């Protein structure tokens, strides 16, 4: 009844290049009104991702608005048209803050470059998850990254029995659940980490290669480890990087590739605007490059289709799935530093619970 | 069975860029083995086809070897086991050689720079070409080109009543060949030309609208150019040039949209080979590119149902795709620099009536 106090990240300063995560976002104390719509409720946040892809979000964001990022929440108060009744456990974009009120309705991303349409909040049912799918999950296998995976696979590549696969930043749970599958419909499956240790926890995953791309830096060098990695040329290709990677890539692609693009770190964090042409390089082979948009796939008929695969597959350990979840709600800025910085200690998906 | 005396032109010098035509290619006359092997086959030339890409083919050619090119020949004598009987006509890359010998059988071109595998001899059936269709064009729209287009729009593009359509290069027989098809399926087709009046032909073929990329070097003024002509974005595109053009093109793809890359006139002949990274603008909308390499094409299954479709279509007139047959054997070259220059005459495929 009323208001309630509540706490939000906002955006102090925008900083291109690797995030200043303690210079770029602020904590502050925010009222919010508890007097609801319609159809709005209100929401307590219980966890909150954080992903290298929230570094462009914040250079869209507005001066002082909260940053925005994949959340779990549940219903406190809900309105009389509420989408959502209280108790109700509900997987959206609620961004960094403590408390927030909602209509659930999808909404514009009017700020973007693109006029991103973040979708409608998606209902939990805890009897899904359980000690070996937990809760906590509905971020990343059983949420965000795994349908990005799932779906990349399912929908898009026909992996084939003897295909070398590469999946650049294999070290993520995107990266590592995309192998999995890789090699599940036996496929040779390279990878690239950035750390000896994270090059083994793939290794121990099945990956058959992994590359330090920290030693390689140039195309050049990258080239090299890869015609050995790959020494049967590129069949299919998850990119998240490119820049340097990429461009040697598409320079062995075997005939009827696949390539998926998921992001572009090299361009998008370290600003690798400029590069050698690679369209020239599809036509022999007949790649097909596809752009990845998960969003493209939040049907509830898809969200039911990776519990109903994906689910069992996890919790029959058959399918490896790690997430790390740091505690509390103020380490979530330094959680999303860790990812450009200390994520030799991360393994899995990154996540804060609050 | 003796020997012949044959006429050659034959690669005397590699120059990259914009060819030099009369200073690349030496007409010679060669004298020719009549003996014949087991599957092999004496073949005179009846026409020649004179295309960009053999400005690639010329610079892969050993320096003294025959010119090879698209072509249409004539059994005069065959083996025993010949693919085809004498007074056959045949359709390969005989290049530019007046006679010659083959068993048809397909055959590698290992110095290149992807190694490719030219196909295997076409007869040409008769009962196909008549007045309005003559025999000539199994080098244009009978033949490769029309191929080209016809693969890539049955094939991969999906185009729907109401889509933009951009097609790079759209002044050749393949880029005329797909506006057109285009055309036909509810499609607002955009061109590019370096004349006025090359400009108006197309947009007497049905083109919505031209741009003169002679005008727009820069990617911000073809944007520009671009932004107006394709209002609503551009939902596919047909590529064969590259470069500034296409990187506009890419900064305004709808949703869904597909790309075909097959050729790249800019990084080809103008050495264009770095440039802006496109993939961070496929992402969102969620763009398919696919290279095209019409050779995968080449069966019978698919040529039937070329002249099947194409042929009807073009004899109507609903399809138009002149040839500039230019007649002589030593006219080989000049008829093959008028591409490459703002001749108006350029009108289809150019031809080599021998
Ligand atoms: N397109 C879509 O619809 C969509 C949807 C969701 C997510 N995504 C994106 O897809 C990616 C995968 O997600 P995730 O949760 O698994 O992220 P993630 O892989 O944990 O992202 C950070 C990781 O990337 C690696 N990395 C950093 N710089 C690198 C470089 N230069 N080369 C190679 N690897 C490098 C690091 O692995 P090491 O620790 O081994 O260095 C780090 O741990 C993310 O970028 C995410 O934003 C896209
Ligand atoms: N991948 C495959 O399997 C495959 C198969 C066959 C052919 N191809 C290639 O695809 C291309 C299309 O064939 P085509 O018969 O239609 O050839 P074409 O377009 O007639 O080739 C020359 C024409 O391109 C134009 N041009 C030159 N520079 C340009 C630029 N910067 N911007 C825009 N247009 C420019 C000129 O048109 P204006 O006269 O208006 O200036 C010129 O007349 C050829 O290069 C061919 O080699 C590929
Ligand atoms: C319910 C949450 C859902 C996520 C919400 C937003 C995320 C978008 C981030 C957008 C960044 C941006 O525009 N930055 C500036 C442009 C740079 C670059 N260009 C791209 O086209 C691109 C991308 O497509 C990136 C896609 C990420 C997809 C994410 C969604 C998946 C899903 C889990 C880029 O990042």
């Amino acid at each position: 009844l009323g208001s309630m106090k509540t706490e939000r990240w906002v955006v102090r300063e925008h900083v291109e290049g690797v995030p200043d995560a303690a210079r770029i976002y602020e904590k502050v104390e925010t009222e919010l009104n508890t007097r609801l719509g319609e159809e709005q409720m209100l929401l307590k946040t219980l966890y909150v991702s954080v992903d290298p892809y929230l570094q462009g979000i914040c250079l869209d964001t507005p001066i002082g608005d909260h940053m925005g990022a994949d959340s779990i929440m549940q219903v406190l108060d809900a309105g009389p048209n509420a989408p959502f009744r209280p108790g109700d456990l509900v997987q959206g974009f609620g961004g960094w803050r403590t408390h927030l009120v909602s209509d659930g309705k999808p909404k514009l991303w009017q700020t973007g470059t693109f006029p991103m349409v973040f979708p409608a909040y998606r209902k939990l049912d805890l009897r899904h998850y359980d000690d070996a799918l937990p809760l906590s999950t509905a971020l990343g296998v059983m949420g965000g990254p795994g349908m990005t995976a799932w779906g990349t696979m399912t929908k898009f590549m026909q992996v084939r029995p003897g295909d070398t696969v590469v999946v650049s930043g294999a070290s993520g749970m995107i990266g590592t659940l995309v192998g999995q599958m890789a090699k599940r419909a036996g496929a040779r499956v390279v990878g690239t980490a950035g750390s000896a240790g994270k090059a083994r926890y793939l290794s121990q995953l099945g990956f058959d290669a992994v590359i330090d791309y920290k030693l390689a830096d140039d195309a050049d060098k990258m080239r090299e480890a890869l015609r050995e990695a790959a020494p049967d040329g590129v069949d299919k290709y998850f990119d998240s990087i490119g820049g340097s990677v990429t461009d040697a890539v598409f320079s062995m692609l075997n005939v009827g590739s696949q390539v998926a693009v998921c992001w572009q770190w090299a361009t998008q964090v370290q600003r690798d605007y400029h590069g050698p042409r690679l369209l020239p390089y599809i036509m022999f082979p007949r790649a097909t490059i596809r752009g990845i948009f998960s969003l493209e796939w939040f049907t509830e008929q898809n969200w039911s289709a990776l519990h109903e695969e994906l689910g069992g597959l996890v919790r029959r350990q058959e399918l490896v799935a790690h997430e790390t979840v740091q505690d509390g709600f103020e380490h979530i800025p330094a959680a999303y530093q860790t990812l450009f910085s200390a994520s030799e200690s991360n393994r899995g998906k990154v996540l804060v619970r609050v």
